[PDB]
């Protein structure tokens, strides 16, 4: 099997990609977040704390002939970005792009933090990082990819964000037609539960490519570019204007900059991020001042290849007994 669905920028910036994602029976399609570095798939529903609730849609169970309540489970997560949820748990059928899985958990949510509430784009969450990092407790649960896999064509799925534009991801195949030259394929760890690997270096702009391992995962969940401090200096070192602002809470630079492009290695290919995908706009409303799209992660403790980053790609994530990625310029 196979599946294929659109995944849609949320807003004008970028700020994250929505996929709808059929759940129950009838369906109920909920646009959830698609996320490599998480693994649980949890929803807004029809027992989130109703003034948690302020425009999602939301999973009723109760009106799914195929849910069950997955007696005695519960779950409660806390992402990088300092947001968090919990709940209960219901298995039953999701569909993503013509794939379907019976019997998946769907982590139903009793509680969000605010940041959840505050967008009203973002129906929950579909984890695709390794099953070791569920939550549920006291049986922890696969996620949907861990448990479609043995019906795959091949045990893979694929991100192809676009910039300002919608995407694709993909289960079970590769779309040849999706990207230009070779994929290149790099090794994963999965010690830490991540899709996690070394890039060999980058560039800034039309500079010379520095060779150095950078040890980060591949996040479709995450925004932005998070890399050590050195090289993100190197950046914003080429921006004329550019600092590191303490109060707004990363690098700022003049909304009249010109950006450069940003290289970074896989193996001995290279994924160029041109200069406008690193531009998030005015950092308040009116401002001449704006944000940028690639960050330290100093104090993170680990290096983030998000958003930024992949959707300069065609990412495959390769599921396959020793798992690796695989990256190709589009």
């Amino acid at each position: 099997s196979t599946g294929s669905a659109t995944t849609t920028p949320i807003d004008s910036l970028d700020d994250a990609y929505i996929t709808p994602v059929q759940i129950g029976t009838p369906a109920q399609t909920l646009n959830l977040d698609f996320d490599t570095g998480s693994s649980d798939l949890w929803v807004f529903s029809s027992e989130t704390t109703a003034s948690e609730v302020d425009g999602q849609t939301i999973y009723t169970p109760s009106k799914s002939t195929t849910a069950k309540l997955l007696s005695g489970a519960t779950w409660s997560i806390s992402y990088g970005d300092g947001s968090s949820s919990s709940g209960d748990v219901y298995t039953d059928t999701v569909s993503v792009g013509g794939l379907t899985v019976t019997g998946q958990a769907v982590e139903s949510a009793k509680k969000v933090s605010s940041s959840f509430t505050e967008d009203s784009t973002i129906d929950g969450l579909l984890g695709l990082a390794f099953s070791t990092l569920n939550t549920v407790s006291p049986t922890q649960q696969k996620t949907f990819f861990d448990n479609a896999k043995a019906s795959l064509d091949s045990p893979v799925f694929t991100a192809d964000l676009g910039y300002h534009a919608p995407g694709t991801y993909n289960f079970g195949f590769i779309d040849t037609t999706a990207y230009t030259g070779s994929i290149t394929y790099t090794a994963v760890s999965t010690k830490q539960g991540f899709w996690e690997w070394t890039s060999t270096g980058y560039a800034v702009g039309s500079g010379t490519f520095k060779s150095t391992s950078i040890d980060g995962i591949a996040d479709t969940g995450t925004t932005l570019l998070y890399l050590p401090a050195t090289v993100v200096s190197a950046y914003w070192a080429q921006v004329s204007g550019a600092k590191s602002s303490s109060s707004v809470g990363g690098y700022v630079f003049p909304c009249s900059a010109t950006l450069p492009s940003f290289t970074f290695g896989v193996g001995s290919a290279r994924i160029v991020i041109p200069g406008d995908y690193i531009d998030f706009g005015p950092i308040s409303t009116g401002s001449s001042s704006c944000f940028g799209g690639i960050q330290s992660s100093a104090g993170i403790g680990i290096n983030i290849f998000g958003d930024v980053a992949l959707k300069a790609a065609f990412v495959v994530f390769n599921g396959a007994t020793t798992p690796t990625l695989g990256f190709a310029s589009k």
